[PDB]
């Protein structure tokens, strides 16, 4: 950094903004249906990333236009200004209540001529369906269609809630905003309310797919996160839904690319298998004999069946063939049971405490409660032990946020708190921070922090500020890090009469509709983790007068972010606000930094019992903590970051063989290479230079069903005889069974090569979570965790070819 990156770029945002403002006059005198034949233009001119520059002014202008006339809302300079910083793939840093909502609609309608697709990503379904609608009418006036997704397979379609009647408004030269109305701001009785009428927009719902196919589509970072997940769990390659990823805006940056990117994204879904089956399998696992019904390997820690054995299981379930398509399960279970029974072992791989089975790890020989192994091999110990048997969910598919939204083209953000931990931006995603002004001065009152010795008189003090407050009449809201905090906090108000609501962050619509009236005169809020985040906080009357809204935080973060989005939500568009942190020396905060240090200041100046340290020099002590504090805490998530990495480029390996598997017509060539993998791997470990072990090679091999080959009375004159014949009975075997089975073999070898496919990845990734976890406990890590990766992968690898090679010749026999 060798220059003030942030005020360069706002010259050149400024000098944008003025040519954009130049074109306003042009545009104010065009009548509805000019602007729409400029948006039609603009479509055809705008077919790439170099196009959209060349008429950014006019796209940005004109949309401008739109919502002026459409919502009666013309986007103030810093709202424009703060549209290029997302168009420029940047953060765009707009404090809470600046319009972000409304700023993004001018870089998205702008990408979204190009007709890939843009994604508006924001936190949850409730804020998703919200800002489609609100911003829609804008959308749909300039020819865009808008799509929404949301959890539980919702997708939505924005449309006019009367087609006719916006129609005629359009064809007309309605607009809800009245010319010669020059204000940057237009009071509600100066609404045209035919206009409101005319440009009321509803959802309708849409296939999945469709909402892919809008040119511009909201949703969540859960949602286009799983889609993405879904998309790689499907059965027929034409079932995916998304298409690319071309432009994403990230609404509340911070919150998505950094807070909830802390922990992967997961698909997972019920099991819906009865604890009643592993009993029973436990129950005909007992029935098997040893080195009859099958065979130990203990190298491997795997259970071969013999002949016998899987004509017993077929007898006992029973079935015609084992290895069938429907009976995938039966035999997963079967295997389990053996397992479970045979290789391993109680008071050794684990132990039987009090009803519950525990790990006994193998890292450290120490217990890990509550931890359990993959696979519902836990269960299947569990059903052997005749102990209860703990529920799982399924794991089907993992991504984390920053793999995810790294597969943009181009990807942007947008937030209130962005610049203290811009390099984090940089660095994870490419992407540097602009702060943009506020439009009005920003006048809010941010007190210096109140520092009390305990947690206990610091909250005493909480609560007789909010009791002085609430006599005044001037609104209270109150974060807090934890549902247990809030409630602890309501308990004490309710002792001393003060009436208030408490926000968990739970029920997202109904926690905004109840923190929009939080400004009102005597109301106090408190709001667990930003409850109620993205809602507009207006000031009730008389509100101003007292102050505004005062914004009380409980303690604070390990991140000043958090604190900061806090504070935001007072003292927007200008208004006078306040805020005060309070904190103890026995917070969490201070407990890793400056707990002993700021506690000798105190009783050195003598601060009473009871009472707060507050001075500037304190409050910069404090900040200066938080910047050291996230200093080692991104460091760390860096290190976490960099294994994750590590298991999505395998990730993306296994999904582009699963595509590939996909879109295989035949599977002659892919049959080939495994058989070939299958046969010379081994062929290379026991009988290449001085090595001619036949027997090991024998047993190697004795997966597979019997009368395929025969290498007890046979002379190979070389290692490449003995491959040729391996290859060739496998090879003769699987073209026997085309001819068996027919046309339809085709189909059922696609089925299990993506069923065993997708079960090995599933349990790959169980097991090395556990050594993630072993790494970052033992703690440089990335080296150690991605040589261990690479055995477990590699060995994935040579398992799924040997399924597939085995169940392809089993499948369907007679
Ligand atoms: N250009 C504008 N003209 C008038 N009101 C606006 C404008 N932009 C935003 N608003 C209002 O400002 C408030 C905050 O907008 P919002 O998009 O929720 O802000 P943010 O997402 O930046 O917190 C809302 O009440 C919205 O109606
Ligand atoms: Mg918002």
């Amino acid at each position: 950094i060798l220059f003030d990156k942030n005020k360069r770029i706002l010259k050149k945002y400024a000098k944008m903004v003025s040519k954009i403002n130049q074109i306003e006059s042009d545009l104010r005198s065009k009548k509805n249906s000019e602007l729409i034949r400029l948006s039609m233009v603009l479509k055809e001119k705008v077919n790439s990333f170099e196009d959209a520059d060349e008429h950014l002014f006019e796209a940005f202008a004109l949309v401008r236009e739109a919502a002026r006339r459409t919502l009666g809302m013309r986007p103030f300079d810093v709202q424009v200004m703060g549209g290029i910083a997302l168009h420029e793939g940047k953060v765009a840093e707009m404090k809470t209540g600046e319009g972000k909502t409304l700023a993004a609609t001018m870089p998205i309608y702008l990408n979204a001529l190009i007709g890939k697709g843009v994604h508006l990503v924001t936190v949850n379904d409730y804020l998703a369906r919200r800002d489609a609608l609100w911003m829609g009418p804008v959308y749909l006036f300039l020819g865009l269609r808008v799509g929404v997704i949301n959890s539980l397979g919702k997708s939505y379609e924005v449309v006019w809630k009367n087609p006719d009647l916006a129609r005629k408004a359009i064809e007309e030269n309605w607009s809800v905003w009245p010319d010669g109305f020059n204000g940057e701001v237009l009071k509600e009785e100066s609404m045209n309310k035919e206009a409101v009428e005319a440009f009321q927009v509803e959802l309708k719902e849409i296939t999945r797919k469709e909402a892919y196919l809008c040119d511009v589509t909201y949703g969540t970072n859960n949602e286009f996160g799983f889609d993405y997940l879904r998309d790689n769990l499907v059965l027929d390659y034409n079932d995916k839904v998304q298409r690319g990823h071309f432009y994403a805006i990230v609404d509340e940056a911070d919150s998505v690319l950094i807070d909830e990117a802390r922990t992967p994204l997961i698909i997972s879904g019920p099991s819906k298998e009865s604890p009643s089956v592993y009993r029973r399998f436990a129950q005909i696992a007992k029935k098997f004999v040893k080195d009859k019904d099958f065979t130990v390997d203990e190298k491997a820690r795997t259970i071969i069946l013999t002949e016998e054995g899987v004509a017993k299981a077929e007898k006992i379930i029973g079935v015609e063939n084992l290895y069938d398509p429907g009976n995938v399960s039966l035999l997963y279970h079967l295997i389990n049971a053996l397992k479970a029974l045979h290789l391993f072992k109680k008071d050794v791989d684990y132990v039987v405490m009090n009803g519950e089975v525990i790990i006994v790890d193998e890292f450290t020989g120490r217990l890990l409660p509550g931890r359990r192994y993959s696979g519902g091999l836990h269960q299947a110990i569990e059903a052997k032990e005749g102990v209860p048997i703990k529920e799982e969910s399924i794991t089907y598919a993992t991504i984390t946020f920053q793999n995810y939204f790294r597969m943009y083209e181009k990807l942007a953000g947008m937030t209130g708190t962005a610049k203290t931990e811009e390099s984090e931006f940089v660095q994870v995603y490419g992407m540097e921070v602009v702060v943009i002004p506020t439009h009005k001065p920003m006048i809010r009152k941010d007190h210096d922090d109140l520092v009390f010795r305990t947690q206990k008189e610091k909250y005493e003090k909480i609560v007789e500020e909010i009791e002085k407050r609430y006599k005044k009449g001037q609104p209270v809201l109150v974060g807090t890090t934890s549902i247990e905090k809030s409630e602890l906090l309501s308990s004490m108000l309710k002792k001393k009469g003060i009436p208030h609501q408490v926000l968990n962050a739970k029920y997202h619509e109904k926690e905004a509709e109840i923190v929009a009236k939080a400004g009102q005169k005597g109301m106090v809020t408190i709001a667990t983790n930003m409850a109620g985040r993205g809602t507009d906080i207006k000031l009730g009357p008389g509100v101003a007068e007292l102050g505004g809204l005062c914004i009380i935080g409980t303690e604070r973060h390990e991140s000043r972010r958090i604190d900061n989005q806090l504070r935001g939500r007072a003292g927007r568009q200008g208004d006078p606000g306040e805020s005060i942190f309070f904190l103890s020396l026995e917070d969490d905060l201070l407990r890793i930094f400056g707990s002993e240090q700021i506690g000798k200041v105190m009783n050195i100046l003598k601060i009473e019992e009871g009472q707060p340290i507050q001075h500037p020099m304190l409050s910069k002590l404090i900040e200066n903590i938080q910047k050291k504090v996230e200093g080692i805490n991104f460091s760390i998530r860096k290190t976490l970051m960099e294994m994750d990495d590590v298991l999505d480029k395998q990730r993306r390996a296994v999904y582009s063989l699963r595509d590939q598997i996909l879109l295989e017509k035949d599977y002659d060539e892919y049959l080939k290479d495994i058989f070939e993998d299958v046969v010379s791997t081994r062929v290379e470990e026991f009988c290449s230079g001085k090595n001619w072990d036949i027997e090991s090679l024998k047993n190697s091999l004795s997966f597979f069903p019997a009368g395929l080959f025969d290498l007890d009375e046979k002379q190979f004159s070389s290692s490449e005889e003995l491959h040729d014949y391996l290859f060739n009975r496998l090879w003769e075997e699987y073209q026997r069974k085309k001819q068996e089975i027919g046309e339809d073999y085709r189909k059922v070898i696609r089925f299990l090569m993506l069923r065993i496919i997708d079960d090995h990845w599933r349990r790959y990734l169980e097991e090395v979570e556990h050594v993630k976890e072993a790494v970052q406990l033992r703690s440089d890590p990335i080296v150690e965790f991605k040589k261990e990766t690479y055995y477990m992968f590699d060995e994935m690898m040579r398992r799924i070819n040997d399924t597939i090679a085995n169940y392809v010749l089993r499948v369907l026999e007679h």
